[PDB]
């Protein structure tokens, strides 16, 4: 229990910076929504922008708490106080709904707040999972009960399938963040006992080029050396869960889209069938690079490490991480003018790019902007202005989280190589 305390007080500055950035983002979402609310929803202003701006000063106060020595003692409590406040504001914003707001706007709030609770607030797993699901079940319950009929069975299943996707991504994001945080602390701990961040903010590469080059092939040489899967952060085993997560996210997100139709276009069946065929093959390789059954030969191994290379993995991982995105857009046709479902579903397709932490964050985040958010944006070409603000906020969260988890998995590898280096000495 003392080593977990020691881990906490060493990792606490990361939790400080993480939580502080969430306050800046939550206020930015509140500020941006206020400006949009003040122009396209002038019918009810003092009730729709006042809670949004009142939360702005709350974030400043929560920012003020951060420098206080009392926050250093109970930072878990401080994050809990914000989480309920952000929960209450978002359900309140969903309580009310020219005088109407699209559902995708509310769904972005539900998704964005959930990702904050799971990834940036450092609450316990049981608290984050139960509080998140309780918020998700209350978000859906309030919407179905407090909906407006003036403007707007299997539908209920679609909500759980969609909300199941984010919780799966959120818990995977939180678990991966925890195991890398715990592993990095131990390995620098072993490094300091053996003796007795070199990452540029922009490009996210090790400042030492030799370390950068060995980083790229590290997963490749992991397969060639056939390193046994030791912990949850092993590069080969880490790949298995993200490939697994891409399977579940794509399966359910495709299940919802097929639920709306229950004739699907031949483009819908073709992309899903290829996606399932690629997913089962990609999933099979992930379990085969980890478990290495007795049926293995050298011929199949040679292509196994070949895939593990830096470039080809980004070639296949880009398709894999985007496969939920192409699943949604295979269900669109010329009869688009239907739009609420794809917008809500594409909200999770762009969310899914937070997966595959091994891949470069810049590739995944840009793919989300270009292939997971872009096709819906120019398809529309105020609902149009809303989805622009909706996807900008979610992408901004996706872009930032990919930045934070990449440097986490980068610094985890830095701790391993130094710990491995000190073991050879």
């Amino acid at each position: 229990v003392n080593l977990e305390e020691a881990c906490l007080e060493r990792c606490f500055p990361q939790t400080q910076r993480r939580f502080r950035y969430a306050l800046f983002y939550i206020g930015f979402a509140c500020l941006l929504w206020s400006i949009y609310f003040a122009v396209h929803m002038r019918s009810r202003l003092i009730v729709m922008v006042a809670p949004a701006l009142c939360f702005l000063l709350v974030c400043v106060g929560f920012f003020l708490f951060t420098f206080t020595k009392l926050y250093a003692r109970h930072y878990a409590w401080t994050s809990l106080a914000l989480t309920l406040l952000v929960f209450a504001l978002t359900l309140a914003a969903q309580f009310q709904v020219d005088t109407c707001l699209s559902q995708v706007g509310s769904f972005s709030m539900c998704i964005e707040v959930l990702f904050l609770l799971y990834t940036v607030m450092h609450l316990p797993l049981y608290l984050s999972l139960c509080l998140g699901v309780a918020y998700s079940v209350l978000f859906e319950t309030f919407g179905y009960h407090f909906r407006d009929e003036a403007c707007f069975h299997w539908e209920l299943l679609s909500r759980g399938l969609l909300h199941g996707c984010i919780h799966a991504i959120g818990v995977h994001l939180f678990v991966m963040s925890q195991v890398r945080s715990r592993s990095t602390f131990l390995k620098v701990g072993q490094s300091i006992m053996h003796g007795k961040p070199p990452i540029n903010q922009f490009s996210l590469n090790f400042l030492d080029q030799e370390l950068e080059r060995s980083y790229r092939t590290s997963y490749q040489e992991e397969v060639i050396k056939n390193s046994p899967v030791k912990t949850f952060a092993s590069p080969t085993f880490s790949s298995l869960l993200d490939v697994f997560l891409s399977t579940t996210v794509f399966l359910t997100l495709s299940t919802t889209c097929f639920l709306k139709y229950e004739p699907p276009p031949p483009a819908a069946l073709a992309v899903f069938s290829a996606a399932l065929l690629l997913e089962v093959l990609s999933l099979a390789v992930s379990i085969r690079m980890v478990f290495f059954l007795e049926d293995v030969m050298a011929c199949t191994k040679r292509l196994l490490e070949w895939i593990a290379g830096w470039l080809p993995r980004h070639c296949i991982g880009a398709i894999l991480v985007s496969l939920p995105a192409l699943a949604v857009y295979s269900h669109v046709t010329s009869e688009y003018e239907f739009p609420v479902f794809t917008g809500s579903a594409a909200l999770i397709a762009v969310v899914h790019y937070c997966n595959f932490c091994q891949l470069s964050s810049w590739m995944r985040s840009s793919l989300a902007t270009v292939v997971g958010a872009g096709p819906l944006l120019l398809l529309y070409v105020l609902i149009g202005q809303e989805v622009v603000l909706v996807f900008f906020l979610l992408l901004l969260l996706v872009w930032f989280l990919n930045r934070e988890f990449e440097v986490s998995y980068r610094l985890h590898y830095h701790g391993d190589v130094e710990a491995d280096l000190h073991r050879t000495k």
